[PDB]
């Protein structure tokens, strides 16, 4: 992955103060945009998108998985678990927990689903099973958010994120119904209006998954975007920064996404 007109990204990164990672592919032409696309960045909550895909893939071998209710306890409710909290008294099905993890970044949902898959190691093995040799999840919520510089736990690269997102939403990794379901959850995300969506023309359909670690200026977003009349674009925008107290920026993520889309 290289880029002979990277100066715009380099200037945005200098203005940001941290590091920016971008990979975008036009699945119609094959054109791509890269900037630190091979470098490792904390996933933060963005792993929750791939977790839901892994659940859908398991439902292809276990009938009734998605409809299975889970009557979880109050002490499943880790900070920022808005759907899980609201539905504590009733429980939630696996599909609802997947939906909640994708579209609200529900943390309790995320840990409950990880447990059904064998933990972080099971999600990682799923990702290996589709050809992602970069992704690694090592820890549960909320510990995976530590985002320590140079720590490779719970990281991937923007290119591997994009390539995996492509396989699961547009390729054959998932069966057709499972695939539409995964795209539908992403299209209903509520957390990403100031990130990639803020760079996408209002008349383009978008699904996305955000992540925010809360430390070290570390946040991200990845998305599938359908330009009018065309095959879709897939992209991933990740940030990090060298000081614990460096603030992340949603505007930086949106700007970097806009540079990628303009370059395509
Ligand atoms: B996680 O990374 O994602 C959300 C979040 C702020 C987002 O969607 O950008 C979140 C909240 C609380 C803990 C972890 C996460």
């Amino acid at each position: 992955s290289t880029n002979l007109v990277a100066e715009p990204f380099a200037k945005l990164e200098q203005d940001f103060g941290g590091s920016i990672g971008v990979y975008a592919m036009d699945t119609g032409s094959g054109a791509t945009v890269s900037y630190r696309a091979e470098e490792r960045f904390p996933l933060c909550s963005s792993f929750k998108g791939f977790l839901a895909a892994a659940v859908l893939a398991r439902s292809q071998q276990q009938a009734g998985l998605l409809d299975t209710p889970i009557r979880y306890g109050k002490n499943a409710l880790v900070p920022w678990s808005p759907i899980s909290e609201k539905y504590l008294t009733t429980g939630m099905t696996v599909a609802e927990l997947s939906a909640a993890a994708v579209q609200y970044s529900d943390n309790a949902a995320a840990n409950l689903l990880l447990k059904e898959l064998g933990g972080p190691a099971g999600l990682t093995a799923f990702m290996r099973s589709i050809g992602d040799t970069t992704f690694r999840l090592d820890r549960w919520e909320l510990e995976l958010n530590s985002a320590i510089p140079g720590d490779a736990r719970d990281t991937s690269s923007p290119r591997a994120v994009t390539e995996s997102l492509q396989k699961l939403t547009l390729g054959s990794a998932l069966a057709a119904p499972q695939r539409q379901q995964f795209v539908d959850w992403l299209k209903g995300n509520t957390t990403g209006n100031h990130r990639i969506r803020a760079a996408v023309p209002a008349d383009w359909a978008v699904g996305d998954k955000t992540g925010t670690c809360g430390v070290y200026g570390t946040a991200n977003d990845y998305a599938v975007v359908w330009p009018t009349g065309r095959a879709p674009i897939v992209l991933a925008v990740y940030t990090r920064a060298p000081n614990k107290d460096d603030k992340h920026s949603e505007a930086v993520i949106a700007a970097a996404a806009r540079l990628a889309l303009e370059g395509l």
